[PDB]
């Protein structure tokens, strides 16, 4: 409980300061980018192989290795500068502005923010603009700098709403067969956005365009742990209210997705990673 | 010095049998692919990014990031049967066959044979042939069975010698900056065969031809294991041969090379696997 998680627009200057200080360190020690080999690499791991499910995406995984992913980021934050958690991006609070883009995590001291599209959407303005900030391609090999397209698509125009996590949370079972995009009544796959999509978790992705827009270079971009920070704790408040519902599949899904295997590129099962109170982290509106 | 990694010459009928067993029991529970992901997944994570190095080849990290790799392998195979360990291919010895192709390693009872050449050189003798055995390619897609095909090319019609091998155990140092497949003078360069190459490792790799001639591919064909395993040997002779070197860079090297840097995608650093009878097993013959 002590790692105390903040949302991103209850962060003093000192700490977004920080936190911005102590990514560009990751970054600059050769840290940050395992992170984005490690997401890529989640991808290619199909389960079975040949399905359209895969370790981190598209199947019941989907939450546990994200939280075992910003885990490992944390530790890593740590390992720098103590004092520093990993906040996270309301972003259906930002959707009740009537410009969300003018939110304060878009702002220079911070994740800075849209592209300059007379530059094809690089991002110009912040701490990770171009020149400051390197990217990958899926191959690992630099890509030329940060891009972003706020609301550029029509599928996307919008962040999800608070009704849209509301309706979320109303739902009982975590996940149902067969696992994968077209399970109903799962609260993974409705996080997860699949669900008459692109909503939710997808619809962030979509929103924020550029290396967000596309899954596997979408850790590019810092907000990508901010966004996944949300995520989360959406999930982490699902299970305080459903306590007895537990993961599914507990066992016959695929390898890969039951509640004891390990999550591929990992030796962590969901299992381990089921409680994010033992974890050592803990949402500021649990308190 | 428990667990005790035999030349696949030595082993019985029987270890053969079990060996192949536990092999293809743990492709049918999903793990086998663990491996192969993992493998194609490092040789994608360059360091620095845009380099030639990646984690796992043509750089310092070559030796210990397979020894790792084999660990994890070989318990795997433990966890199924704990009287299972991880043979090795002593290549060189076959190589001084008139037709090496006849070594028993590549009897139907163990590895399997060459590709047949009317079909494609898909693999149709052994435990491991097409229809017994599915395999996968670079973006983990099925991709329809193993092939090989022995000696067929230019590079590397023969496997590397008895000579080869003992004249990589002389390299005094066992690297050499820029740390990469230019390196002189090295021992993990001379081994994993860059110098005029290919060369041992590389050579072995080629030599073998299908999936194995294609490094992100490479561990479809079982055989990549007893190949590393024999290579992972090799390092742990010179070892001994020479005590007082170490492994290098100690942290001149990019990210992912250094002595302490984990090496992708594991947390494990080259200091944790430079004693390989700390991790648990030996070399019959030392
Ligand atoms: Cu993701
Ligand atoms: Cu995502
Ligand atoms: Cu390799
Ligand atoms: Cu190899």
């Amino acid at each position: 409980k002590y790692r105390v998680r903040k949302n991103v627009l209850h962060l003093t200057d000192t700490e977004k300061r920080d936190f911005v200080r102590t990514v560009l360190i990751l970054k600059e020690k050769g840290i940050y980018d395992r992170y984005i080999a490690w997401h890529g690499a989640a991808g290619k791991f199909h389960t079975p192989p040949g399905s359209d499910r895969n370790a981190a995406h598209m199947s019941s995984a989907f939450l546990p290795w994200h939280r075992e992913y910003l885990l490992r980021f944390e530790r890593d934050l740590q390992s720098i500068n103590p004092e520093v958690t990993l906040p996270y991006w309301e972003w259906e609070t930002d959707a009740q502005m009537q410009d969300p883009s003018q939110s304060q995590i878009w702002s220079a001291d911070f994740m800075g923010g849209n592209g300059n599209p007379i530059k094809d959407f690089i991002v110009d303005t912040g701490p990770f603009a171009a020149g400051r900030w390197t990217t990958i391609d899926e191959q690992g090999n630099p890509s030329g700098g940060l891009k972003r397209n706020f609301g550029a698509t029509k599928e996307a125009p919008t962040l999800p709403t608070r009704d849209d996590v509301l309706n979320a949370l109303k739902i009982t079972q975590y996940d149902t067969p067969p696992w994968d995009m077209t399970s109903q009544n799962s609260f993974r796959n409705q996080l997860e956005g699949a669900i008459n999509g692109p909503q939710l978790h997808n619809r962030v992705h979509r929103w924020v365009g550029g290396q967000m827009g596309v899954v596997p270079t979408a850790p590019n971009d810092p907000v990508f742990f901010l966004h996944h920070a949300n995520v989360d704790r959406i999930w982490a408040v699902w299970q305080i209210i459903h306590r007895n519902q537990n993961y599914q599949p507990m066992k016959n899904g695929p390898f890969g997705q039951n509640f004891r295997d390990p999550m591929y590129p990992w030796n962590t099962t969901p299992e381990d990673v089921m409680n994010h109170r033992k974890l050592g982290y803990v949402y500021d509106i649990e308190l």
